[PDB]
């Protein structure tokens, strides 16, 4: 019953890629300290390859939250812990707005 | 060093959200028996910031990629897929250590 949110990363401008990659480690290790965040995870784009393809613009890296429960992200949302990584994630990596994800059982 | 691929899926014009849900978990339920694919996931998207749902493939190394490659079995679950997904924006991942 895990809640999911997926976020799709763009490099800011005026960083280089090695930058972006060393930001993007940096926001993983400060993720273990937030509170009612369960699990952080951000990984690269590596590459952007017989289904109609998709048109939507270029992205650099991913980022996924996992949250126990309600709970759990309320005491995320109050943290100044939190905040203070949302700050990082906005100005360094890219971070915006996420897609919220539900399992497709029951 | 497990390879990860990430795709966008947008549900094929006219299919109901109900018929997108259920061809989603088939399609889960026969990624289990795809040979050199590890682990699947799909998830639908709840809300957005139009992607219908998040599929995601994990291989153990290029060998079992090579594998899932070569199945026609694989090939059948993509013909499957075919079904549900109008279209579909594929991503290779990597870690960033
Ligand atoms: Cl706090």
């Amino acid at each position: 019953g895990m809640i999911r949110l997926l976020y799709l990363l763009v490099k800011p401008a005026g960083m280089s890629d090695e930058t972006f990659r060393a930001e993007c480690l940096r926001h993983y290790e400060m993720s273990h300290d937030v509170p009612g965040l369960h699990k952080y995870e951000v990984r690269l784009v590596a590459e952007q390859p017989h289904v109609p393809f998709f048109d939507i613009g270029h992205v650099d890296a991913i980022g996924e939250c996992w949250f126990k429960d309600d709970a759990a992200y309320a005491t995320y949302m109050a943290s100044d812990i939190r905040k203070a990584w949302f700050e990082h994630g906005k100005t360094f990596i890219g971070q915006l707005k996420p897609f919220r994800t539900a399992p497709v059982a029951g």
